[PDB]
This record gives structure tokens, sequence and C-alpha cells, in this order.
């Protein structure tokens, strides 16, 4: 899986350990094993939700299987709960698309997971 | 609705409003309440397009409907606009990816649009 | 077609050519004239592969046409030897998701591909 957060907080804000906590609760959360799931944080951004510049996030998170409603809820609950006590961000001002990927269209290690 | 800008364009040549303006326009142009429109805007990108590396965008917008043939094609209309008026870059050297997405598939506020 | 990578590596270590190189070898792999191919690298990023800080990349590849199972192990066989060669990334620490894109949703030149 990857998980990528974009936010206009800004890089101070974001606690060490940020991206290892981020993976250890994916792996917990997808069922995945932890080598495979990276990580990815991009704090200064400018961007805006609502027409208004507080703190905020854009976010994605890919994975081949694993991705469905009832799952995809828990991940969110998950993702904004961090989000919230580690970034100070509102649930309410973070987007998180969803991406079942097709194995066949995941590249890794000089070939792909079909 | 979610809107992306990825430019080598620097960070000086964004004019204040942008982000406003983009927010105003596809409230307008999504048929969407404003408050559900979210943008970001990426300046100083290490960028090329057709192997030059004059001005150029590459863009995202996520919607959960209102994406389809003609209204893509209105999109794309809007958007290059601004990015022609506001950031001086040529519409032909600007793509721009529509995602349809399921509501399901979108988390926001500690569950998903579903 | 359009390339973007995500690395921790830094911008240093990305070399002078490295754009115009991927831009060559996707118009090549890709069979499309190199005006069409945009790339764009994003270097000093905050991520993490397998919970590990070292060198990785999280990449993408959006194209009309020319995705599918045996073309996706090509490219990943061109572009990790790429990564592996010029920014010194292990193919094993790099993603690459691939996107065939509907030409209705993709946008250019104040309209679409359709």
């Amino acid at each position: 899986p990857m998980f990528i957060v974009n936010t206009n907080v800004p890089r101070a804000s974001v606690p060490d350990g940020f991206l290892s906590e981020l993976t250890q609760q994916l792996a917990q959360a997808t069922g995945k094993p932890p080598q495979y799931i990276a990580v990815h944080v991009v704090p200064d951004q400018l961007m805006a939700f609502g027409g208004s510049s507080e703190p905020c996030a854009l976010c994605s998170l890919h994975s081949i299987g694993a991705i469905g409603g009832a799952q995809n809820r828990s991940y969110s609950k998950l993702l904004c709960g961090l989000l919230a006590e580690r970034l100070r961000i509102s649930p309410d001002r973070v987007y998180i698309n969803y991406y079942d990927m097709n194995a066949a269209n995941v590249g890794w290690n000089n070939s792909t997971f079909a």
C-alpha cells in the first residue's frame, strides 16, 4: 500500500516518528505486510479547503485490494484521527482518495505484481 | 471536488487570490457548494513538457460525479484559461487528469461519503 | 504520457539531464512523439518504504493507452533501471502506479483528447 498526505501544516509541526506511526498503523489496518507499506508526507503546501487556509489535508491511499466501503470507512477514521492528533487538522478538512489498484498496474522491483 | 496544479512556474509568479479564484470558479463550474471545493497549487517544480522547460502544468481534478465528456471539455477551457491568464502557462503545455470518484472511495470527516 | 517521480533522494543527486533522459526513453518505450511526454521529478521528500528511510521512490505513469500487463512489466524494468542507475535507488524500494487514461478524461489545450 501507499499513503500520501499533502498538507499546509508547516514542516516543524510534523512530529518526529509520524512516518513510522503511519506505517505501523496502516499495516494493522490493511492487513498488508509492513515491508510493502510506503508513506509520504508533504508539508508547507499552498492549499485551501472550502475557500479557507486553516489546516487541511489532501491524501491518497493506494492498495492492491483491501479497498471497499467498510474498509475505507475504517481507514478514514484511523487516518483522520492521526491527522487530528498529530497535525491538529480537523477531520472535516481532510479528503482521502482511495484507489484499488490492479496488480498488473503496480510496478515494483523491475516487474509488476501481476 | 479537488483540484491540484503542479507547475515549474515560480512561487512569486502565483498571484494573490489565485486559490480563492480557483475555488469560486470550480464551485460555479461543477455546480457544487464552495465549502466542498479543495485546491492545491505546487510551484517551483522540476518538470518538462514535450522535452522542454518552458512553463507547463500537470493537474488533477477529482470529483464525485460532475465528470464526463462535455463537462471535462468545459473544465479544461476554464482551467487552461486561468492558468494562461494568471500563471502565463500556454494551454498546450497543460495536462489535466480527471477522476470520477466513487463516494465509497472518498474519505472525509472520519468516514466516507458513501 | 506523464511520468512523475517522488523521492527522498536529495536534489543534488538528480543528474542535470535526467528529465531529458526520461523524456527520450519514455518516447521510445511508449512509441509516442516526445512532444506528448511530460516528466516531473520531486526530490527531498519525507517518505519511507517498508518503515525505512533508505532511498526510495513513489511514481506514476499515466497514458492514453500503451498500458497493459506486458507493457507495464517492460516499463517497470526500464524505469527501475533508470532510477537505480541515476538516483541510486534500489528497484525493490520503488513503486510505479500505472494509469490507462480515457481520452475524455485528459484535458489539454482548452479541451480534452476525446
